[PDB]
């Protein structure tokens, strides 16, 4: 069974997840808060550069599929949402 897919952000390309702007900061996002259209979800550091990422459709993290600051492949689940 592939679908019922809550909202996770796979990596668009082969970028990097994460989940803190600032060094030892209190991350973007963890599971348990509800995200919101326009509201920052992650970085996806795409070749190098920071890539955050915007809300679409609200929803609420649910997990971090993929770890925190590490390179990725394109449809990559990072961060988790329902």
């Amino acid at each position: 069974a592939a679908e019922i897919s809550g909202h996770i952000v796979r990596s668009p390309m082969v970028g990097t997840f994460y989940r803190t702007p600032s060094p030892d900061a209190k991350a973007f996002i963890e599971v348990g808060q509800k995200v919101n259209v326009g509201d920052t979800l992650c970085i996806v550091e795409a070749m190098k550069m920071m890539n955050q990422i915007e809300a679409d459709k609200s929803g609420t993290v649910k997990a971090i599929l993929v770890e925190s600051g590490q390179p990725v492949e394109f449809d990559e689940p990072l961060v988790v949402i329902e």
